[PDB]
């Protein structure tokens, strides 16, 4: 039985997400917020596979939805969301690499802005140099939840690349010399679709892997880390 | 319980995958080509709901899995299955949209090679210009199975973008000038990888959106496109 | 009489310098600066005419000094500064333009990041996208310090170009669609250099021409302007 | 005495050139192919010593002139041919070199696309990559035709570099991880000229030079090698 | 019968070619410059049809030969001739077209410098601008003679491209807004050659063409500006 | 007291500018110009300390002004030197290092093109090649002013970077390879902008560091070797 597509790669209909939207790369991870955090909650995505859920979060609208792996498939997303949709503002909830020798496997990294080797940057702003950037307002949301939960964090550029298995000599070194705190794959995408909607974007991330070391992070581990980041997250979300 | 992963995407063993897979980028599609064409099936791969399936087609071990959407997605579980999994040859089976005037809404597309606006491919080569090619012998069993079908085909250049919702003025102009056939997001991702591997790749595509006329296909007619390109698909496979 | 020489651009000692700057494009005002709010004020550099100071403000230890103009200037000045000075902080405090619709003249900026046509980021970092980043918590000082002064402030992203003469078709326009506030010629180059050296960066400017509308602040009112934005950077040192 | 010039660079008069033909770099070579393999000739142009043909190959018209070395050469003369003298199809014939360690001297090389470190392509595509790739006709009617005349071919891609003597570091080192089997000069030009006027195009090659080992063959190989090819190419005009 | 090949593509002996050179793209043209104002001359290449001779001008000794079209072209021959053939100085002489209003047809340019839309200089000087530069004792040498002969001449900027078929809109208009003064496709790789051998290089061109008007000289009055052109090249040959 | 700004970075009126301008780095240094060569001589700008004089050289009108460090300063300046103040003529005076094993530390080098790491040149041309190239006539008159004053000099290009503080790998090597006389950073913006008018530019610079050596002028030396510099270019100025 067909229904009506309001966008070629969402099932929801228009108004069936909040202002507010988490999103994580596993759709998977967000049926598991929706299932932990979220009450009133109700699946209005499954096209693809990219399950997405809207409900609240202490009394507040507040959806869920998976943006699968790298940039191309989190800004088909991101423009529906902020475009179709009206979303005001979308948190990134991730995991990520470091190479930061001060940057340990667990942390809790609040994204600034991200580079990228991605072109589509370039491709909006005349070929230059475009930050992508957080919206300041969200940054210090997560800033403060931390601080009000007691929960350390580090602040400062993520690094967003289209390829997972780098063959690249000397990236790692320069991502270290200037300080770049967590290496994933999606953030840098995200920041400037906000910015041609007029809305607001973040991203946090948790470090699973240390990209010198090899040091991991067990099952156990990625879930006590989880746990972490999604409260700073979903607090964060009361504030904005 | 937990699972011993033979990669960080993939929760298939080691060996659980045949030599020849399929790849689509919706994993819903994955899990209908399977059931609807496949024997001895078994389900190989959950991790991040990308469906993956191992069996055969006409007694010839075959398998299917999701790629996601983009050069990033397809590039991870490529990579895997060339690398990890020893595959040895990779057919994506996909949608695609035309801007060619002579390229009409259900016809199905050979692509012979892709371009891109990603940069990935001039990582590999020194910043230069590298094409991203189908492997000859996937192309010519595409074209002669579609052939003992009696199925009409397109056969020439696809071109792969980062950026589904595009803003880019003189694009159609140019693809259109140069007869790219299909506009996609995957191909150009995945023939430099078969390359790197020394392994084989190519591409087949449906038409579902005139990109200038805004013709879509229905749903009852991108069934019908779906069962003659796969259907090309399979029957190539037998060659491989 | 020959004067040993620190830097070849700076006549001041080793030690000369406290651990917070603040910096400006013109050296006659990091004059201004030093004679209206520094106390125990001496100046420390002399080449070039680019007058830098050192004393306190409100008992802690403060320099200021000019830049010059462009990113190639501050480069020079910001590198020894951060090398061979020791600085901890920088902040640059200056004038912009704007595009943004609702961003007016005299209004005060707060810089998160900032983009650029230079090509000084790329060479760090491999040829990719680095976005220059100011350091959140300067970031965040100069935000509260604005609050507790009852001073309103727009917080988001700058650009840095090295062509103040543009004669760029679609640069403005394509600004304003991704809400760049400020238009200026030195941020974009300061905060790599401070992340090379693991310091602290950040920018407040003040609005003194709309790009579009041409208008432009008179003499008394960048007077105004430039009161309201140094006591905000002034009050943001104390907490930094 | 002055002659019409139909184009700056040749003396054909409209109609002079069939709409097939064959087209190597050396001018005395078009030579020594049209007085050993056609019927019916007569030289068509003369202009700058870039000796041209036109006659028939078992019948059918066939013509042979030389391109010059390069890509900005190679563009001169076939834009003219597709454009003023309304040719179909081009089959460049040439001579290569091979860094790939299964591609041995005296091989025969059917191209598939060409890399290239040449703009001209960029030019032609907003700046993205666009790969230089053959038709796939021509394609199969050279590697049909070598099978029935029981001739050995690769089959696969070229690259087409600006530079003869080259200084690049890393370039045959990333050539052979990704199994680029011809290096020459002109074929990534032809091939997006061929596609502007919907037109065909092909490349042939024999393997005159090993990159790495510094094999070479000698003046009887060369002919040997040459025979086998210039049968394959003119057999398979017979099919297109 | 077999001749041993000094370089791949010139059939002359080591010594054969004096240390000054004329060269010209057509081959045809090197052969009228020999037979016309060279004494004791003899050819000495033959390959490719690219036609070389080595005689006196005045007693002294001069080399002339063609190089073929395009920067590709004059790479090799250039090389090979300040590397194998040990030549000190290369004078290009050509014909150009013009877009400048100030430049006519029939004019005589002695250029300073050339630009290009090629990558062989990037390549050269780590990816950034490496201006094509004419040895000054060769500018001057061509200036002085034109002078002595009363020939008024245009210096300045050459253009060197890649396409001679030019569908680039706004390319004229730039190149006339900056004052380049002739357009052409060699000189640009010549003059990064001369630098690398420590040797010198020049160019000097008619103009046939107007860009702009199509304003085009006769046969009658491009032999008239040829006779022009040679005549202040070969008695500049004679201070160099 | 407020005074009328006939641009936003000089004080000068219209008409207080002669002709022909002299401009280094240090605006200090313009003063020593101005006081120890110029008579008739009055200030004309003190905006930012960029100090700025007119008067005359040997009764022919000259003035002399800073133009800070880097090409974005030099570009401000300039642009406004040649279009409000109607100069027909700017001579940059300047020091610069070297790498190239035949140029030595007090060596005069007059420079006839820069290279450039900035990309404000390929933003001028379309994304190519646009060599920044001084005017013949003012590169003849410093070399036949040096001649006349016996004064030995080095003719060749400069290069004119971004960054003061390289930390690039192979650069070096590359500048010298290529014979690049000067390493310094502004003339590479100056003479594009003179081309943009209409106008003339050259640059003449004394070598003050060697790069590779580290053989380093003393002050007594820099005098020296200014007073040879400056008495090049000021007789120069009396043939343009």
């Amino acid at each position: 039985h067909h229904h009506h597509m309001a966008t070629p790669h969402n099932s929801a209909k228009v108004g069936d997400f909040a202002e507010t939207v988490l999103m994580c790369g596993d759709p998977l991870r967000a049926k598991l917020i929706a299932d932990n955090y979220l009450e009133n909650a109700k699946q209005v995505n499954s096209v693809r596979g990219m399950l997405g859920f809207t409900g609240t979060y202490k009394g507040k609208p507040l959806s869920v939805m998976g943006h699968g792996m790298g940039i191309p498939s989190i800004s088909i997303y991101a423009e529906e969301l902020y475009n179709v949709y009206k979303v005001k503002t979308i948190i990134r909830v991730g995991t990520c690499g470091t190479v930061d020798p001060n940057v340990h496997v667990r942390d809790v990294c609040i994204v600034t802005a991200s580079g990228t080797d991605s072109n589509v940057n370039r491709m909006r702003l005349l070929g230059h140099d475009f930050p992508a950037t957080a919206n300041f307002e969200v940054v210090s949301a997560l800033v403060e939840s931390a601080k009000a939960l007691n929960i350390p964090t580090q602040v400062g550029k993520a690094y967003s690349t289209d390829i997972f298995y780098s063959k690249e000599q000397g990236l790692n070194e320069a991502l270290a010399q200037y300080h770049f705190i967590a290496v994933e794959m999606e953030s840098a995408g995200l920041f400037p679709i906000a910015d041609y909607y007029g809305a607001r974007a973040g991203c946090i991330c948790t470090v699973s892997d240390h990209i010198i070391t090899h040091e991991s992070a067990t099952p156990e581990e990625r879930q006590t880390s989880f746990q972490n980041m999604i409260k700073i997250a979903l607090e964060a979300t009361l504030k904005l």
